[PDB]
């Protein structure tokens, strides 16, 4: 028993990380077969940074203007092409510790890993969510971009994100490994913010089976309530709708407590309405938004990984 | 910016971890150089384990009683010794992804991370203190026996936990490499419970010094006190005391933030006797204290690893 933030090990990710310089700016690549992935704006400078052109930029440069180094070993750069937001540098010799891996573009409220990375040197693994803005609550410091996200699925590696920059509230935006941003934002130095961000509901309640599963059980009742009366409830706390598809993603969480849904729901409006009183669910005094269904199956039943 | 529960890297561990069998039983065992080190209770049954006498239960036993699989390439067993509570099984092959690591033993309040294993396979990491009561919050489930808790200092693995045994509150014990249980606990199945928990404070303050660098400033004031008056409020609220040895290790964020230990105790001190009002610090509303002075300065400064 017991629940944490748990991350995916990052082994497999580790071996991918490498260090990419342009000019005066050196920042992490991911380097699966003979590709390196990087954020574009690897080739602005401080007077593209505002308004760059970057197809203008990308033609003034050559293979060489690009070191890139996976620890002490030099990789050389025998091409190079922009795919959207991301630049695809090929080099001269495969990863031979790619493993076996996909893009794959994720929706808000699912979690990934994040491998924190600094010159091409992995620093810390964390878990996050994308919210519903499509922002990430990241941790991240100069030098991080490039970074990826990912989730890994048996033997496989889903990556699911790219690190660009941090957004004046100290949030993080990026892009999918096609190079396509999440959320309304472009890789230039322009003043940008994010819309507003709602509650992970699906989400909550995933945490409160995981609650229950542990053995805490006081925020629990007998009613009962509709889809609809709980959605009205829930609007007026900017939490995210829920929908019968929600209903059934919880279904293993509903079987394995005994609790339904909707009775589930009636408890969280419960706590919406009248708040915590000072008690705790799972050492926590706020409602935790940031574990899917499916992380808590994997945390309360135990699937590994190959 | 951002302020994560932050894993290191398991790279370098992941490698090192097989699956030990004996008999019915399964567990996890740590793979170094030729041996692979795991919980000595792998040697009982259901009729030992209340009172199990483990020099008996090993001279009953032959090396090929021992089934070590690493992945799928099974390791010869050709040797077998206890050192406390942890078997060393001396196998035919050095593991060659061996890193650079060494065996500590760690104190409490500091932090280490957990790499959860099930069947010699990892599962996920996640980060923890060790608890004033020797015991720590982990989430692990059956079969998660022999996982291991491990900083990176550089280059180095320190290898600090093993694990062996849930309590009836739901919390964890084990025992450092040596095979010394960490707190006053044996492998036998007794009913063994922890003593009571204090919070650690100098961790708490570290963890107000990261909010104030994340522009979490509410909680601040121009009152100072001194070492004597704060443990004396300490003390009532089952906060452990603090010392001047903490005072000096807090010295980088006091420094970086200008604001010095004893004013951060006025502030502590005041968040003690009215609460934290509805507000809260880095997204928590209750003050955290597993994050140690240095995993602060890690995450808020940025030091990687070889
Ligand atoms: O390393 C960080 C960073 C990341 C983070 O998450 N937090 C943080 O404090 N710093 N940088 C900030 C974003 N930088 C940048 C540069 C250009 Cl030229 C463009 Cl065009 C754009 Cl969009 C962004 C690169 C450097
Ligand atoms: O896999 C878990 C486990 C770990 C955990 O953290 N949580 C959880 O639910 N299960 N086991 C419980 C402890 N078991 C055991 C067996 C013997 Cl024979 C002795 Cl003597 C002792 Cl001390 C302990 C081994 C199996």
């Amino acid at each position: 028993s017991g629940f944490r933030k748990m991350a995916f090990p990052s082994g497999k990710v580790e071996g991918c990380m490498v260090q990419v310089t342009c000019g005066t700016t050196t920042l992490n690549g991911l380097w699966l077969d003979d590709v390196v992935y990087c954020p574009r704006h690897v080739i602005c400078t401080s007077e593209d940074m505002l308004n760059p052109n970057y197809e203008d930029l990308l033609i003034r440069k050559s293979n060489h203007n690009f070191l890139v180094q996976a620890g002490n070993v030099q990789l050389r750069v025998i091409g190079h092409s922009m795919q959207n937001c991301v630049l695809k540098l090929k080099v001269d010799t495969a990863n031979p510790k790619t493993p076996k891996y996909k893009f794959v573009r994720i929706q808000p409220g699912q979690t990934f890993s994040v491998l924190a990375c600094y010159n091409g040197s992995p620093s810390g693994v964390y878990q996050c969510a994308m919210r519903p803005n499509f922002t990430i609550k990241g941790s991240f410091l100069n030098g991080s971009c490039g970074s990826v996200g990912f989730n890994i699925d048996y033997d496989c590696v889903s990556f699911c994100y790219m690190h660009h920059m941090e957004l004046p509230t100290g949030v993080h935006a990026g892009t999918d490994l096609e190079g396509n941003f999440y959320g309304p934002f472009v890789d230039r130095q322009t003043a940008q913010a994010a819309g507003t961000d709602t509650t992970i509901t699906v989400n909550v309640l995933a945490w409160l089976y995981a609650a229950v599963i542990n053995g805490d059980r006081w925020f629990l009742n007998r009613f009962t309530t509709t889809l609809n009366d709980f959605n009205l409830v829930a609007m007026k706390y900017n939490y995210e709708p829920l929908t019968q598809d929600h209903v059934d993603i919880l279904g293993p969480l509903s079987a394995q407590t005994g609790i339904a849904v909707l009775d589930m729901c009636a408890s969280l409006k419960e706590l919406l309405q009248n708040g915590m009183n000072g008690r705790t669910i799972l050492g926590s005094a706020l409602l935790e938004d940031e574990f899917t269904p499916f992380d808590v199956v994997r945390q309360c039943s135990g699937v590994t990984f190959q």
